[PDB]
């Protein structure tokens, strides 16, 4: 049986995670749900944003599904950032962001791409300094870090029909850092002769993501950079509110919607569970239930096509109604 | 009379700059053109890409109109660090990149924006290090640099109908560097009470530029971020073929098309002069000749709408036929 | 009347500070002593090493005389970053470390110098990073920091008979950082035409301090360099037992012996108060009581020459007998 | 036969190297001298400070003896620093500086120590940056670099009678950089159970080098730091003018006096060859001719004791007379 850790986090996670739980149950798969907690509200009760319990539960599971956490933007409290200590322990280095066409308003057709960028947390914190009226932030590339992220993007590419990887870099103006990243990924690419590997100045890649996004399969890039490309990509998909994501290490993985905790519409029951269910689909794929993951995705596509609509999609139906619609559409497939 | 330094550069420069010159002359304005040489083809003839005569000429003129330089395929022979010394000495710290809808195919309607970010060379080279298998590139923000680039963007914004500036930043994750940039631009923004100033996370800015580019007018951001935002914006325009640009300092400015020297078509008389002409228009605006500048833009738009159409626009017309049509259209605008 | 904040600190502090107090009182000067607590033993009692009452008291006084703090054997429990916040808030940027021949054994004759270097905390924490197996510590020089430390050293030098300052630097191998320090101190040196200012490579300075320490008066240098130069100089004096020190900012100063709390001998009445008394003398000088300060130094020298001799000086006399002899000697000087 | 490369360099090297050549010849050992050139004057003739010839010659030799190079202090010419390209090729990471008692004025007796610090050139250049009014210089420690330098100091220690190594560090205030150095050397020390290994805060080590230098055998430290300790040590020995040094890699070694080219007294024939002959002695030791190296050292000691004296030692005899005195004293032993 597959052990799945569920952590709702904050705000709209209390709605989207149970929603995803039900869709997962509707696949019929041998699933065991282990519940844990984390986030802002967790910190208010435990003195820590990630209790030891949560960390143990994650490690005893094949995969983890996470909602969203409330990020304090008004301030920074007395080390609520105990999540950074967890990020090191887990070392989920591969950030994975699919951008795929959906049947929604303002969505480009024929798009099916995946952007991969590293999380450095498991290796190092890139540090900022400020000395008087001058501030410097380090952008750090290591060979080790570039080897494993490259290899992870290549695995992603290899298990996709088109077997294409673009390395999006800035080695034209950053020959030491971006050049080290370019070169290293190209070295590991030799270990994947079945994958067609191309390199591209990230500036050209941004333009082509707007003009012809259907040309890309998998894109590998460095951090600050993947995000910007992913954000542009999400622009073609009708926003960040439908976007799934995963963070993947060598032993385990956390999957989570890209949206925030959205305390504005929290506890109202209208938040769109799409991005969470799609994250759970990503999770099934990662686990090996590829056909089962495909079935969940169609079940979601059918409901974006055959109703109902939540307030973000231009309607006023509820979170709960959307879920059971997806659940029953999955029974069909 | 205005002194204008004309530098053709390489490749199609010899075709598009004279075209721009002719459009400028068609306005009737008192313009003294001072010819100078620079670029790859100049290096081959002289042993330097920017001869001393050319530096003296640039400094003796109100503005400089430049074509394009051919970048050598491999190693910097060579080389040209004469271009790098020029950059330092001139301190043209304000990179200005308009993105405006044109009546051509693949150009998204309703876009009218300017992206502003700094060229650092006049202040400092942002340094890279490699220590064994760890490479680090410095990203530098200073108060002095942020002050002037903010002020320059605000002056651009103020001279425009919408009176709107957005500051695109990463202060949410880089609070020391990006926060210094953010805080400083907002301080100088107090000197511009007529300008509506909003701030936005660069990531959200990118999504919005794809979905709703019409809400933006002037965007000020840091370097590397701006470039990707210009690339996206160029994606909306259907590419870089028509884009004008400027680099402005405290005493002069160099205007040039974004496009390269396109050497494989040089001499063929099919290069599209739009971007050089629109850069001459930016120049006119800069010199305080706003009405003539708008007249020039109008002449270009009319010809883009109703032919002649050069090969890049899907037709078979020549550079010359296009230039003569712009010249003729101008007189009636 | 002068307000003097008295902080005993840990260990022998409770013995050497009262001794200094008695010597000060023996001058007859109008001195108001305000007792405050700080250090390890204070942390055990209060949960903080520097209580708020103590900060208020330090700020309400012209100067502060401090004993010594016990440093915890291992981990910073704990901890005391209340000392680190104090450092930041007070900005006592001028570390002052006199090294003068005493009539004791192992003290090299003919030495009379002061080493000055900056405490950075009031301006910035100089940061360390580790990225995998590569560690980097920043060594920071700024013009603002170099200006004030140079000016402070020059004021020390000016108030002394020889009117001599040497700037000890590494500009031969670190021309950007050390060169900025060198160039800046020399600029401010133009404000002090009465002071003879020479520059010297720190390496040559060290050799000379060993061979010919008598040619130096005031030495200004950067942090980490100064410390090693003080260590060498302490070697000439036969150790740290007799050394006074000061940390001076723009509005106040803290004076203290270089030595530690020596907790294993606390309460035994054999601690030598020389360094606390000589720090009180530095304080008197600082407050504008130069003649009384010299009287105090003279009283100390006489007693060092003709007994009583505490165990550190090779005798069996008590703290008390030594203190009473200094008090008595003072009246006749 | 032992192949010895001789490079006189600049100035007083033309006098001290031939002097050392003769002493080496006077040992009777199977020696082959291969002559090469390098330095300031070499650069004036070849356009390069280290010709390819020189590099080839060094590599074909067991060891190299070098005079001194003239360092331009008035300026920096068009990359005279081609010596830095050689420093990388050779990777002579272990800087070795003996400080041993000699029969000369102002020389402490009973001193026989060796200070070891790394040259980083073969691995990386520690970079400086200056951004506006702020300058930062990197102090870089790597594990790899600390392993090999530690191991080299340990080998030095193991082949000396007392088998003692002190690690002089600043890990009390630099826990990431200096702590990494401390820890790593201590790990490799486990591979040398016959060596007694002690650690010491470099500040304490400086004081004890003045007070009791005879307590140290081998000291290992980081750069900037060894030099300062070595300079203090040389202060006990009557200056830097008698000091030998070597730079040692895994395949070869360069030995050289610590003094400069001294163009002041160049071509006059009075410069003291001691430091060069002692460097050649170091070289014989490194090569395996330990007894032969011992004989050269006594031969030198006998002449510092039984005349004659050069202008630096308080006399007016010549370089040439000093040499033949040493040569004949070696015939005795």
């Amino acid at each position: 049986a597959y052990r799945i850790c569920l952590i709702e986090g904050d705000g709209i996670g209390y709605e989207v995670i149970p929603a995803a739980r039900r869709v997962l149950e509707a696949t019929g798969l041998p699933l065991e749900f282990v519940e844990a907690e984390a986030g802002w509200e967790t910190f208010e009760r435990r003195g820590t944003s990630v209790p030891e319990e949560t960390v143990v539960k994650i490690l005893s599971c094949h995969a983890t599904l996470f909602g969203a956490a409330t990020i304090p933007t008004r301030k920074v409290p007395g080390f609520f950032g105990a999540i950074m200590a967890l990020r090191r322990r887990l070392d989920l280095y591969a950030n994975v962001r699919p951008a795929k066409s959906r049947p929604v308003p303002g969505s480009r057709p024929g798009v099916d791409l995946v952007i991969v960028r590293e999380n450095t947390e498991g290796l190092y914190v890139e540090q900022e300094r400020r000395y008087l009226d001058v501030a410097i932030a380090d952008a750090v590339i290591s060979k080790k870090a570039s080897e494993r992220i490259g290899r992870a993007a290549l695995r992603i590419a290899e298990g996709r029909p088109r077997k294409t990887l673009h390395i999006a870099h800035k080695a034209n103006v950053l020959p030491l850092t971006q050049g080290l990243f370019l070169d290293t990924v190209k070295e590991v690419a030799k270990d994947f002769p079945l994958v067609n590997v191309q390199d591209i100045i990230v500036d050209n890649c941004a333009t082509q993501l707007v003009m012809r996004p259907e040309r890309y399969d998998v894109i590998v890039t460095t951090n600050l950079l993947g995000d910007i490309l992913s954000d542009l990509a999400a622009g073609l998909m009708g926003g960040l509110g439908l976007a799934p994501s995963g963070n993947i290490g060598d032993t385990t993985a956390v999957f989570e919607p890209v949206h925030g905790s959205a305390p504005d519409i929290a506890g109202k029951g209208i938040a769109n569970p799409t991005a969470a269910i799609l994250s759970a689909a990503m999770m099934l794929d990662y686990l090996g239930e590829k056909e089962a993951a495909k079935r969940v995705e169609k079940a979601v596509d059918l409901v974006l096509e055959r109703g109902p609509m939540t307030p973000d999609l231009g309607g006023d139906a509820t979170t709960e109604a959307f879920t059971e619609a997806v659940v029953e559409a999955l029974k069909s497939l």
